[PDB]
């Protein structure tokens, strides 16, 4: 009955730590995910997250449906996170939100809506990216190509190129953007790069569809979200996918965001309407538990602060990772230059090392990157650093 | 920018649960919903879930994504409930089969799969249906018709024309089947009715889609899935979303099953893979919590055998309802049948109301039901069932 239905060859970042489960090298280092890990290795429960948790265990109360839309604090708390607290856009009810299903379910419910409204909108999305925003747009049957952003050769941003080729680009075709942190090379627009980026945008009437799975961890809260409150002020029809997943460390409850921006109450009307269709049509609404949580820790103000503190920590770690990796390098290799190390923001790093010696890598020391060199920062440690910086002064030579 | 997006209506439910919001009778009674009501008329936490969810919270746990399918004990129990303990076909590796967001999240993936991988495939829903059905199918670019199944005209079903009506559909046209618990009617088929629609089925070659969102509030456990069951005797290439939306009281956890019985384990796999890739060009992967009460609950010995003592006590609350209806109907309207209120299963029921007499249960009594003469049974417990049955009589007598 099936003979024809192709294999899936599973998904690339996820058969990497198969394969890293399998190898039984000793001192082994699986840095090929996205997930944060602490100083000790291990994924944090947050302090924050742990008390809403309790307040929702106590009691446990019955589990109607959510609204398709989600939780209205939180939405709310989506919101005022990526717009500012009270911010004039929200004030004057300009973005219509819902709750969704991780980062990817924001994608995908904005993706569906923009193939059903803008049919011949086109997706682009930054050369290279995070691979599932290209299966998800695609599984849309939208349209998806790729914008200059990464350059090989000197380690930063086509941003000539970049901008040249948004100038070709039609009327609400869509660029899919990463604010900050950039998955996966960690290479970020500086806030000029953006007012730049935004200013071609406006011009060319582009849709921006912000993607934030990593706010907090590139300079703070506000600053992460420079580039989508700039578009905000900037009038433009600005989409943007948010990830809880990281900052909550709460990957599993699928706990995100997708906001509309709209120039006029009756459009978010309209929007707000039609995203809710969108969800109805996929999977009704979306998870209590996870929503709660968030609706509990953005809008208590103590868990708010509280929570803010923890993600600030582990923004911190990975920038002391990235020190003390650009350190150790630097001391043992001569004449190398490792600045990307801490030029780069976020959970991920492009080592620059070649696709062989990301596989010496694996094969001499069970050291896990992405074979595009993407390396998880977040997977190091003061444990593993020492063994990590030496493998790669290693695989740097033959 | 989005003036052109049309308004969407809303949730078809809505303009009922307003203005039942909005009646100023003090014994309206909303009939019209679709959510378990306990005796009590509240939405039951079951002590089985209440269980698992202190486990759950001791101690609160690290939350990774889950597999794209799923917790295996997710899926696991989602099987062995559907296909029986130990089944020969889970034995021989036979079912494909994901975690879901519901069972609508399963339709959905279910649905997307028939689109991508046989894209000539039509389904069929019933005539009437649960109305979410056709808009997950349809918003997969899948084109949508339904099959004769009520009969206004008897309260029973139009099996003749059904079955004429599947011996037109081409190979591989999918049927949304209800294997018991029929929604909107509470009408279902028996056992000897499965046997022909399945040789139909088997005949024309189509693919029954079942989705069973009420098992055991039919008979039990097993007779409830005897459709299941008797199409994977046959060998029928069997799609099943299970939902444990009703049945453990969790639908905003959002906790269900995709399986495709298939004929082969080569099979099983490529069809299994490709459910995970549009699992993750969907929502990545399904959610924590209520994976994890699935996984507790349904391999837990003991809170599986308690779990199954709970359904069957809201099982036997609803029959016991429906008895009481059709008690009082029978003792005040002379010569009147009214067998069918108990013949029917599960949470809803058509009554045989016209849709004039609807409109004098909202307009006299408060009572609301929705205009085809849908009645949710779990709405009624000691504190309505005379109210509504004796409104009911009001009504027919008139
Ligand atoms: C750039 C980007 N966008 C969105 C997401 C969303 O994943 P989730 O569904 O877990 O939020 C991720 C996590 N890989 C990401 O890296
Ligand atoms: C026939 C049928 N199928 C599936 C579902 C799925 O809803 P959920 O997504 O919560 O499982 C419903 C509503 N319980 C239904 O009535
Ligand atoms: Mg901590
Ligand atoms: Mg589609």
């Amino acid at each position: 009955m099936f003979e024809r239905i192709d294999y899936y060859a599973g998904d690339p970042i996820l058969g990497l730590v198969e394969k890293f489960a399998a190898d039984n090298n000793p001192d082994k280092v699986n840095l090929g995910i996205g997930i944060y890990y602490d100083e000790s290795g291990v994924m944090p429960v947050l302090d924050c997250v742990k008390i809403a948790e309790q307040r929702i265990a106590d009691p446990i109360s019955p589990r109607p449906y959510l609204p398709m839309a989600g939780l209205p604090g939180h939405r709310k708390g989506c919101q005022e996170l990526l717009f500012g607290k009270d911010a004039p856009v929200l004030k004057d009810g300009l973005v219509a939100t819902i709750a969704t299903i991780g980062g990817s379910g924001a994608l995908k419910v904005g993706a569906e809506f923009i193939h059903e409204w803008f049919p011949q909108s086109k997706c682009y999305v930054s050369d290279p990216t995070w691979g599932n925003h290209i299966a998800i747009f695609e599984g849309c049957d939208i349209e998806v190509g790729k914008y200059p952003y990464y350059d090989t050769a000197t380690g930063g941003i086509k941003f000539d190129e970049m901008i040249a080729f948004f100038e070709t680009l039609n009327k609400d075709d869509v660029l899919l953007l990463h604010p900050c942190c950039h998955n996966p090379t960690g290479v970020d627009l500086t806030r000029e790069q953006w007012d730049t980026v935004l200013n071609v945008i406006q011009e060319r009437e582009l849709i921006p569809f912000m993607d934030i799975a990593y706010q907090g961890f590139g300079e703070d809260m506000d600053s992460d979200a420079y580039a989508i409150r700039k578009a905000v002020d900037m009038g433009l029809p600005l989409f943007v996918s948010n990830s809880f997943s990281k900052n909550l460390s709460l990957y599993g409850e699928r706990v995100g965001g997708l906001s509309v921006v709209c120039p006029t109450v009756d459009e978010t009307e309209r929007v707000f309407g039609q995203l809710n269709s969108t969800v109805r049509r996929i999977y009704s609404s979306p998870p209590s538990h996870g929503g709660r949580v968030v609706d509990i820790v953005m809008n208590d103000a103590a868990l708010h602060e509280q929570w803010v503190g923890e993600v600030y920590a582990m923004r911190d770690r990975i920038k002391s990772m990235r020190t003390k990796l650009k350190s150790v390098l630097e001391a043992k290799i001569s004449g190398r230059n490792f600045d990307y190390l801490t030029a780069q923001n976020g959970m991920f790093s492009f080592t620059g090392l070649t696709p062989e010696q990301v596989e010496r890598l694996q094969s001499e020391f069970g050291i896990y990157m992405i074979s595009n060199s993407r390396m998880c920062v977040a997977g190091l440690n003061s444990s593993n650093i020492d063994y990590v910086a030496n493998a790669m002064v290693d695989v740097l030579k033959d």
